[PDB]
């Protein structure tokens, strides 16, 4: 019995080793294709535009709230500008 | 029994070793490809953007009530 | 009878000793792998950002409350900023 | 009876001693590894962090009512 | 009869004397193990933080009350800060 | 009769004595590991810390 | 009898000892592939980032 289970364990590790290399190869090439500094840009610039879209108004707001269930300021800030 | 159990233990540990080795190598080579300072500079953004966002409400004065 | 219970007590303490050593070995190696100053940092920096967020607004607030069952100021402070 | 009871007392105290010795050594070597000043400086944080939090509401004036 | 009651009374006092010494031994050794000025600190510092918290806000409050069922100022002071 | 109870008293007091020393020893040794100068200002850290720390330190 | 349990203790502790080292090795190596530096800054990024990053990094 046990030696057959060892022979499958060598195969299980072989499949894991080779597929992990195949994915890493694809991932490295995909991150030489797009210049990797612009991956910082691709993640930041969407949400950073939703900053530039409020900073252009230069608001001077006043807040009135309940105290134990108060207004979520993030849902406020997006809500002026479309959350969905 | 104790011979088979020692052998099953060695089998299980040998799997745990080799799959951990693969998962480290994968993690290492992907993190090498991006550069840890690029991961850092993404991670810094989330907080800093939320700061600029809430600052942009321009809250001069406030009132809290029951 | 009693000597078998003593022989089980020697075995029980042997188990308790050896497991406690395995746990301490793992714990010391973990706390040498991460820098211990960065373990101080990891616990503070999460709730520190929830300070740094409100500190950016520099609020100037007026509070109206009930007396016998008043407004919790911690639920107020997180509530502007997402409690859940 | 009193011989067996003295022997059972001796057995129990011998267990209590040895499990306490293990639990001290465990506590000692973990607290050695973190450093008492690291435990201190985490414990100091909770209060000071809550102070900075509530200070940041900037409460100028207040009103209590029935 | 009554001689047996005297003999039990000696035994009752013997138990009371010994258990009282055993507890006092533990109590003295405990209060040498942790420094007794730290036992002064331990009881004060919990409530001290619930002072140091409100003292940081430096409130300038106004009160309105019913006269015959007035607002408890301790439940007010904790209530801003979590009573439960 | 009463000699048995007078002997059971020695046994009960022996159990009280020998367990009290184990707990005192444990308390002194834990206190000497986390020295009193950092048991002070651990009491203020509040429940969420105290639970997290006692889970963290076995 | 009890010799079998005295042997089972060696086996259970051997399993504890050998698995503990594999997880430490993995943790030390991942915590060197990225430093302890850059786990700071990652700790504040919040859940939407941390989930996205652990998906993004294999």
């Amino acid at each position: 019995e046990l030696v057959y289970a060892r022979a499958q364990l060598e195969l299980e590790v072989s499949k894991a080793q080779q597929l992990a290399e195949v994915e890493v190869k694809k991932f490295k090439q995909m991150t030489e294709a797009i210049g990797p500094s612009t991956i910082r840009d691709l993640a930041v610039a969407g949400p950073e535009m939703q900053v530039k879209l409020l900073q252009s108004l230069g608001l001077k707001s006043t807040l009135i709230t309940d105290g134990s269930t108060p207004i979520n300021l993030f849902n406020t800030a997006f809500g002026l500008l479309g959350g969905p």
